[PDB]
C-alpha cells in the first residue's frame, strides 16, 4: 500500500559515490570527517571515502586530519594521513601551520597530479584556515581575504549571521592573515621571536556585558595548551580593576604574567549566567601571536573577537565593544 516497508553544493555524487567532499581546486579537496558506525547528518563513511581516494587518485593522495579530538584508522587510507591537532573553533599554532605547509609542499612538488584532502569535523572552520593558507602558499591568491572568500564560495553555505564568509571564528581569519604576512614579509618563515608580558587589559562598551562594570569577569591566558595566568577582576586576583562609568570602560592592571612567547589564547569568563557562552565554553576569547604584535598593545574590534564576531550577539556586544591588551617587552 501507500505505507512503505523500509525507509547540496557540498555533495560529490558521481561514479557511484555520495560524499560530503568538495574540490576547492582540481587538486585541493575539503571534506568533513571520515566517519565510522552510524551516519548522522549524512556525513561521509570512511570505507567509501577511502575507496574514493584509492579509485580516483590511486597512490596520489594525502589526507590531513585537523581534529585534535579524534583520529581514525589511517590504514584505510594506506597510511597517507597527517594530523594537525586543532581544537574545534580554534587555530593551529603558527609552528604547526608552517609544518603543515612544508609537508604539503613536499608532497605536492613531487608530482603535478598529486592531491591533498583536508578535513576537520564539519570541514569549515579549521579546514578553511588551512585550505586558505595553502592557496596563498601555492600562489593562487595574494590575500587572505580572497583565499578565505573563495574557500567559502566553493565549500560553505552563505551565512547572513557572519561578517565575512569562509571560516567559523575571528581568530581563524586572523591566522590566515598571519600566514599572508609571513609569506609576504618574512619569506614564508616565522618572524623574529618577540617575548611579551601582559600588563593591562581594557574593555570598551562594557555597559550591558555581564554586570556591566567588569565585576563578573575573569581572564585566562593559555600557552601551549596550559593555563599560564588567571585574573579575576572584581576580586583583585592577579589584577586591579578600574571601572569608568563616564567612558563606559574597564581597565585592569594585570599582575604576575609570565613571559609569553608564540601563540597565546586569551579567554574571558563570567560569573553572570546572563552573559551567554559561545564557542570555547566562554563568553569571548581570541588568539594572537607575540611575534606579530606591533608596538606595545594589540587592540581587537568586535568583529575581531571570537563570539562577538557573530551577528546573533550584537545586542550585547555593541558597535564600540573592543578589547586591548597592553604589554611590556620581555627582551
Amino acid at each position: 500500500g501507500h505505507m512503505k516497508a523500509s525507509s547540496n553544493k557540498r555533495r560529490y555524487r558521481k561514479d557511484g559515490f555520495d560524499l560530503d567532499l568538495t574540490y576547492v581546486t582540481d587538486h585541493v579537496i575539503a571534506m568533513s570527517f571520515p566517519s565510522s558506525g552510524r551516519q548522522s547528518l549524512f556525513r561521509n563513511p570512511i570505507g567509501e571515502v577511502s575507496r574514493f581516494f584509492k579509485t580516483k587518485h590511486p597512490d596520489k593522495f594525502r589526507i590531513y586530519n585537523l581534529c585534535s579530538e579524534r583520529g581514525y584508522d589511517e590504514t584505510k587510507f594506506d597510511n597517507h594521513v597527517y594530523r594537525v591537532m586543532i581544537d574545534d573553533h580554534n587555530v593551529p599554532t603558527l609552528v604547526d601551520l608552517l609544518k603543515f605547509i612544508d609537508d604539503a609542499k613536499v608532497w605536492m612538488t613531487s608530482d603535478p597530479d598529486h592531491v591533498i584532502a583536508i578535513h576537520s569535523k564539519g570541514g569549515k572552520g579549521r579546514t578553511g584556515t588551512l585550505v586558505s593558507s595553502w592557496l596563498l602558499e601555492d600562489g593562487k591568491f595574494d590575500t587572505a581575504k580572497e583565499a578565505l572568500e573563495y574557500f567559502g564560495s566553493r565549500r560553505t553555505d552563505f551565512e547572513v549571521g557572519d561578517v565575512f564568509q569562509g571560516v567559523e571564528t575571528a581568530s581563524q581569519i586572523r591566522y590566515v592573515g598571519y600566514f599572508e604576512k609571513i609569506k609576504k614579509n618574512y619569506g614564508g618563515q616565522l618572524p623574529p621571536m618577540k617575548k611579551l608580558k601582559v600588563t593591562g587589559v581594557t574593555i570598551t562598551a562594557i555597559q550591558g556585558v555581564g554586570r556591566g562594570n567588569g565585576s563578573d569577569l575573569s581572564m585566562q591566558i593559555v600557552s601551549e595548551r596550559q593555563e599560564v595566568l588567571l585574573c579575576k577582576f572584581a576580586e583583585g586576583y592577579n589584577c586591579a580593576l578600574q571601572y569608568d562609568a563616564t567612558d563606559d570602560c574597564v581597565t585592569c592592571e594585570v599582575k604576575n604574567c609570565p613571559v609569553l612567547a608564540g601563540d597565546i589564547k586569551v579567554r574571558f569568563m563570567s560569573t553572570s549566567k546572563s552573559l551567554p557562552r559561545g564557542y570555547d565554553n566562554c563568553p569571548f576569547y581570541f588568539w594572537f601571536n607575540t611575534s606579530l604584535v606591533e608596538g606595545d598593545h594589540v587592540t581587537l574590534k568586535r568583529e575581531e573577537i571570537d563570539n562577538p564576531h557573530k551577528k546573533k550577539t550584537w545586542k550585547i556586544y555593541r558597535d564600540n565593544f573592543t578589547v586591548k591588551l597592553t604589554f611590556s617587552d620581555a627582551e
